[PDB]
């Protein structure tokens, strides 16, 4: 009753073009198997929103990779929002969300809009960029550690902690073992950066640690959710800008409309990031027997989720294959949906909106000039380079 398929959603091939794959993974049900991995698979939004948005029957304390944490040993210590259930997972969430409140965004905007002004000015400067390095990436690294309250030293462990972690929620592929082969200096790095004596005061370590005089964390579980902060949101807001920037070259009539009325710069970010979705899959646990779309998935089975999958369905959206600023983006699930939402959305969503609002004022072109190369993550869907000319206003 359950159709099998072969595709691997892991390998090379599928990362290089997903989207046919991914319509054959819609078409052929709501609740499909992949022989591959063992494991189900949902690619269709309804199903997609389902699983979201009930934790209760597909938890995340079992992981969000492939990996079952009741069969294998976590690569890290568990992290203790993302990978907790509720009720353990909800004061942890708390403090997050207070810590990257809409309160805490006044505070920061400035900083954020001001760099993102002087980088657009930078590269115009230069004319020829590589919109990878020297914008998606740029950018980030040039807020967000300050913002993070990070010494100087050493943040060129962040990169690269942030891609083995999201490859270690894949398989055990090559891309996940070599990841975790070369990790000792990144993981020695980050947790070093989590105890509160190394966070710049006034900065969001500083702000978790100062949470557990309240009684929502205890002092030994503020350095584990530093670490969470050091493991999301960089790669993903990378991924998502350089992601707008390929979509404006792209569809130049988009630029242009953006150019006319720079405050759409927000939800053209938000567009870009269902057009893209950084992050393209992830794992729940079925804590029971559980019909599903007219399938019955038996209890501790893994259900591989295809965020951009979902974000592209036509039972959806109305010509998902076009990225359009002016659509009606709610209800995109590549900020996830339910209990564990990005936690960080509005920090990313600043991120975004004033890059791309520096370049709807200052650019009047964005013209592809050289050869557009890859990313290949297990989780995560981004470029290596794009190299492009930037036309000054
Ligand atoms: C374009 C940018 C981003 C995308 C696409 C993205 C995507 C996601 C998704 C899909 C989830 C849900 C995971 C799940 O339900 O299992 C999530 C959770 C989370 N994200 Fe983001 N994210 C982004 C930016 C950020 C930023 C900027 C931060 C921090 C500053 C961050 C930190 C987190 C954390 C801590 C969680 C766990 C929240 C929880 O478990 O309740 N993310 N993110
Ligand atoms: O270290 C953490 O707490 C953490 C790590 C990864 C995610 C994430 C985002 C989209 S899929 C998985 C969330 C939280
Ligand atoms: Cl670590």
């Amino acid at each position: 009753t359950i159709p099998h398929l072969a595709i691997d959603p892991f390998s090379l091939d599928f990362f290089d073009d997903p989207y046919p794959d991914q319509q054959t993974l819609r078409d052929a049900g709501p609740v499909v198997y992949l022989d591959k991995w063992n494991v189900y698979g949902v690619a269709r939004y309804a199903e997609v929103h389902a699983v979201l948005n009930d934790p209760t029957t597909f938890c995340s304390s079992r992981g969000v990779g492939l990996s079952d944490f009741k069969k294998e040993k976590p690569w890290r210590p568990p992290s203790l929002i993302l990978e907790a259930d509720p009720p353990a997972h909800t004061r942890p969430r708390a403090v997050l969300s207070k810590v990257l409140s809409p309160a805490t965004m006044k505070t920061i905007r400035d900083g954020f809009a001001a760099a993102a002004d002087a980088k657009v000015d930078e590269l115009l400067q230069r004319g020829c960029i590589d919109a990878i390095a020297d914008l998606a990436e740029a950018y980030p690294l040039s807020v967000f550690p300050d913002a993070m309250g990070l010494k100087q030293e050493g943040r060129e462990h962040l990169l690269p902690y942030a891609g083995l972690v999201f490859n270690a929620f894949g398989p055990p592929n090559e891309l996940r073992q070599t990841a975790i082969e070369r990790s000792a200096p990144h993981q020695a790095y980050v947790n070093e950066q989590c105890q509160r004596p190394n966070l710049a005061p006034g900065g969001f370590g500083a702000c978790i640690h100062a949470f557990t005089d309240t009684g929502e964390i205890t002092p030994d579980e503020a350095p584990l959710l530093v670490r969470s902060l050091l493991s999301a949101g960089l790669d993903e807001t990378v991924n998502g800008i350089g992601a707008a920037v390929y979509c404006l070259a792209r569809f130049p009539g988009e630029l242009q409309r953006l150019r006319s009325d720079p405050t759409l710069a927000r939800n053209a970010f938000e567009e870009a990031v269902r057009f893209e979705s950084p992050v393209q899959t992830f794992f729940r646990t079925t804590t029971r027997e559980v019909e599903l779309g007219g399938a019955v998935i038996g209890e501790g089975e893994k259900v591989l989720m295809f965020l951009g999958s979902a974000n592209r369905d036509p039972r959806r959206w109305s010509d998902p294959d076009l990225y359009d600023i002016t659509r009606k983006t709610s209800g995109h699930v590549g900020f996830g949906s339910g209990v564990h939402m990005c936690v960080g959305q509005l920090v990313a969503r600043l991120e975004g909106e004033v890059m791309l609002s520096a370049l709807a004022r200052k650019v009047a072109a964005i013209d592809i000039d050289g050869p557009v190369k890859r990313r290949f993550n297990n989780t995560l869907r981004g470029l290596e380079s794009l190299p492009v000319k930037l036309t000054p206003a």
